[PDB]
């Protein structure tokens, strides 16, 4: 009954189940978790692996010796459990030095520091076997219009990513980058605010093939955007390297609810898309167990993430396998959407009097699309009412 | 006192001052305007030119002879007034045949019809001297998840734009395309919903150099996005071919208020950016005089569009010329943002102990950015309080 | 399998299934429906009754004789089918004369006309047996700040409703009023924009007992508000006289999707609340079959409204009857929320050293609320995964 | 040139200029401020007074002796500066014990503790001379639907406020309560989310005359609502006891920008309303100097709050005094909006054939409202372009 196994490729950030519950208006409600205990508890729940920021694993300002002891304890817990580390990232947002950004801070010496902090963790990530390195520029942005010339900032952002690309290729590392967009919070506006802006930016990098996106359900929904649509565009471009799964109730602060909470029907269409397109990357949960919860609630919340994915996967598969749904898809001409508009070419199109001069516009206009019957079949399948 | 001349390059769509005031809940409050009268009235107000959809100028379903008479009357009014036609577009949204889209309609015969309708108006646009051809895919999208496979739809969208690009190059036309994004309305979600998604899509076209964006103030703000930031990214990519100016009060239906209404400070930063970057295209107003207004209100509203642009232009120029502002920009290190992070290169950066090993993180963290003083200087300039 | 009967009290506006599909950017896609056919088709689907604006039933500007013939045909179809008319309303928004409002139009003669148009339809509503009379002030509002002094407008709004209350009581009519809030569209901002503002306004009327609210799912969600929470406040105040059910995907134009579409989990909690509180009024659907649909799609969409209500009703009832859920509610102390804080009174509270001086704040802080386990049980029940 | 004096009644919370810059993703960027220094610095800037939560002034868990020393130091600084304390409030949100609320926490013993903590600070507030006591229920709410029965929670909320009302009247205190609404953050949804919901709730209290609202600019704008409209409804009801001034850029996390930032035109219409209605309460700024700023930026930001109010006050006064504006107000029939619709009464209205039978609907429909000319005059005045 919806039990995960490591083959389902579910992963969690250390910072997720480890969130102590400090928010802008309140103190922590839970004690800190040792990374080692987190790995053990997640392995017992059926997770495939964990992810980390450098500063989750190695307390900021550790000596090189303390650093090695922290990595050794962590590696021992990975070996003890079979857990993998498919993704790593850099914390370029917590420390006060990053208050105006890392890669696009106005101060040049902060920008250089941000690059050196990132490069050091890329080495560690490769050693632990990470395949994707995520960059979330949470502090890259502004609260006021004059504080940031955005063209210069984009120059600085491109420079930083180009330099990281030169570093990995000069080291022969097999790692790819994924940019994680967010429209706002903690800055008033964040640069590269959506999947689309990030995809557009990547095409201006020196080595675009090394970069993709790491979209997050809740972040696109903070702009009121359709998350499955954005994921479809990222797949279409070949750029879906990683994904952050969670829940969000509309346009407000980033809630990071467990996956399946928030917009349930969007979660259904997302799972349908990922499974139909054969996405094979990690199913990563970037979520926060609400600060109302004790530690038993934390693990119930993490378990719920995986459970909801598996239930939705079953319902989406039943939806697509149902002969009556396959018939309704043809009734709505989804098969025709997949056929070329003009494989015959431009000149044939221009000579085709059935496409314009003799096109029966009123007859085509009268045909219903039958979309509502199709959508009610999808509802019936989601609710198990079929 | 803020009087426009044709050198200011202000343009208006025929559909703007010609909007009869029909909304989803009410009938028209104004009679229709003859395109010829609109050209004359706008010329008297100081406008530079007009834009049109095919169906604004030529009633849908006109014979070829009636078509020629409509164009002739229009051309005579352009010659009488000196008005230019810098942009044209296709109406692929009003007629019922486009209820599920034009370029991405599920029905293949509608998609072919949409292409032939567009190609016919490209010819007319070139004859009238338009330099930019805008495409707003207002019906390309969905209300439900199963109605549209977005990867197939993007295939169909790319196919359509590739075919238009083949047509203009095979005809030797000097015209470029601009895609106008909108997140929603009249479809529940529209494909290519923001500037960013449109920029990303263009990079997958066969001839990307022929395509740019036509962002609209209100459309990006319907996603809660920062419009000057999005414009900066479009300029950075070299893709700002055209712009739609209006006003919008936040995340709600597309209001199309006169420019300067809605988010006043965003309008100030937009004008500052366009004028500082040397944007030389038309300043096009895509706005709707509210249906409360009679015809005297329509022309007062159109006049207000141009007036507000000119006032904001004056205030932005005073802001940037003020020595105390130039000093505050240096205090906030905007000059350092414009300098390369690591022109010395990757190896020099890696060897630079001042960038990491000996970087004084606490000292850099203590420096204030002085952004609030800078933003209050900008406020004082906007309000004429200096 | 989820079949409605008239005992379920499902009702539909004539304007819902009768929506021709005209939106701000397109012409009608469906022919008009005769009110008589609509009554017959809805009766066959299992509906309990219909609602109407005066202008849905009687074409605007009909002579008194044509008026009587229209009512007679309608009454004959009600008798033929057994359909009831539980609610009626006035169209104070379509005709151009209402472009600046009805009850709060700046022009006094329009305000008087709006009152006479309303009073005439109250008579008709009582004759057809309506118990609730709805007022949706769709044009009461403004696009700009100086156009409407809101204190004077609220004076005019109170005056209008006070006069309607005097009319019904002087006629001895057994009818109550329900105000339907909406935050925006078609005006830039609408007066009484949410359930809360409407409830507050009612308490200033001369006869508050005659007035309640008619909240609509999508309207509260256009402000990002929690619709079940708002309904709970209306029930708490004793003011839920009527309800408009539909679906909405977040903060954007009013979509009026079929009920169950949009925010599915909000629909579940709404049905749970209405059924648990014993709401006995009509379950009224104010929805628009998308303009992609032909007439077969219209009736499939209407059927889906009722189906989704019945499925959600079953799942909510199973949720509340599940012993493991009843246990989890006690684990989360929902039983304690229902017990008075200080039935012992103020002085006992002040003397109770266990409430402050000797309260163990750290122990109380450590208790988890177990909300995530509870919410996953609700998810499992909604998805039929239990 | 726009210099404040204590007669302008500008006040600041200790928590505003004292915000250390900790947000959900970062550590503090500024050291803590001694309340005494804050009073001195604000007095030098021209402020009239300060406000406080109990826990801003007295560190949580202080002994009764340390408590007295903290109050004594504070009182000495008030006497040294002439600063007043017009408002006080309780912190029922920071400590982990309040993670599920104070007055509406599911645990009864937490609810009793919350009441005793509040009552203790009411005594202190009266001793310092506060006239208004604010309650912001930031933790009263839920992230999930089953966690909170809202009808029971409203029962508990009413019980708490009724008990506070009994306490102040039994002590003979001259203090009034103001409820501060917020739609969300830090809870997923907060009870009483807008001005309207709060006004409606007050009317169910035992002693409604003791309670009013403390609206905050940014909070109503987090629901996309028109803040001047909401303030007008609160004034109309006689319930505007206090106000929180700041800035907010649309629907997103609560930014608490300095007043004048965010929606500039809304700030203009707000100042016009407050000054025209003769609001005489404090002009309180609940704002956060951005964490990019050092202490010089903090005081520049606080100074900007007062400056922007004074500039807007000047522009609104010029707008209302301009004869051409007074003429345009009559052209738009604002004078008619202020006149009764039917002072002649119901029977006269029903007998008046000019109101319906002989009303010229087409003539009334043709009259333009001239709202756009009026709004451009307001724009010209705001920008100093007249
Ligand atoms: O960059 C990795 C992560 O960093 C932070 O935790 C962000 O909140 C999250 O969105 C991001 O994915
Ligand atoms: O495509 C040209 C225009 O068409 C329609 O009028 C749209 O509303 C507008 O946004 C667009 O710019
Ligand atoms: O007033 C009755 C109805 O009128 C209009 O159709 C509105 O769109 C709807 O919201 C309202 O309920
Ligand atoms: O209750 C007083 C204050 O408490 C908190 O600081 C809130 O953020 C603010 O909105 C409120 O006004
Ligand atoms: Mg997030
Ligand atoms: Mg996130
Ligand atoms: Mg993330
Ligand atoms: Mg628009
Ligand atoms: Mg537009
Ligand atoms: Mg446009
Ligand atoms: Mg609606
Ligand atoms: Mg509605
Ligand atoms: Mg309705
Ligand atoms: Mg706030
Ligand atoms: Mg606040
Ligand atoms: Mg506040």
């Amino acid at each position: 009954n919806y039990q995960p196994t490591p083959e389902d490729r579910f992963t969690f950030g250390l910072w997720t189940v480890g969130w102590q519950g400090r928010d802008p208006f309140g103190d922590a409600t839970r004690r800190a978790l040792d990374p080692v205990e987190s790995v053990r508890r997640l392995a017992e729940l059926g997770a495939h692996g964990v992810t980390f920021h450098d500063d989750d694993l190695i307390p900021f300002g550790s000596s090189d010796s303390e650093r090695e002891e922290h990595v050794k304890r962590f590696r021992q817990a990975l070996d003890d459990t079979g857990m993998k580390v498919p993704m790593a990232t850099t914390n370029l947002f917590t420390h006060p030095v990053f208050k105006d950004g890392g890669f696009t801070a106005n101060d040049r010496d902060v920008r250089r520091y941000a690059l050196r902090k990132t490069i050091r963790n890329i080495d560690l990530a490769v050693e632990l076997g990470a395949e994707t390195y995520v960059a979330w520029g949470g502090r890259e942005g502004a609260e006021s219009g004059g504080a940031k010339d955005v063209r210069d900032a984009l120059d600085r952002m491109k420079e930083a990513f180009d330099l990281l690309g030169e570093y990995v290729t000069s080291q022969g590392y097999d790692i790819r980058f994924a940019i994680e967009p967010k429209p706002n919070e903690p800055r008033g506006d964040i640069l590269l605010p959506t999947v689309g802006h990030a995809l557009a930016f990547i095409e201006r990098l020196e080595r675009p093939e090394l970069y993709g996106v790491n979209p997050e359900v809740g972040h696109e929904q903070m702009a009121g955007l359709n998350f499955p649509h954005g994921i479809a565009q990222a797949l279409w471009a070949g750029k879906l390297f990683h994904i952050d799964l969670n829940g969000q109730n509309g346009i407000k602060y980033d809630q990071d609810l467990r996956f399946g909470a928030g917009d349930l029907r969007a979660a259904f269409w997302l799972v349908d898309l990922l499974e139909s397109a054969g996405y094979s990357g990690p199913r990563h949960f970037d979520f926060k167990p609400p600060r109302t919860e004790d530690f038993d609630g934390v693990w119930a919340s993490a378990a719920g993430c995986m459970r909801n994915y598996l239930i939705l996967k079953e319902r989406a598969a039943a939806f697509r396998a149902d002969p009556e749904v396959q018939e309704a898809l043809r009734a709505s001409r989804l098969d025709e959407l997949a056929r070329p508009t003009a494989a015959d070419g431009l000149q044939a199109l221009l000579d085709d009097r059935s496409a314009f001069e003799e096109f029966d516009v009123d007859a085509a206009a009268a045909r219903g699309m039958a979309f509502e019957r199709l959508d009610q079949l999808a509802m019936d399948h989601l609710l198990g009412a079929r």
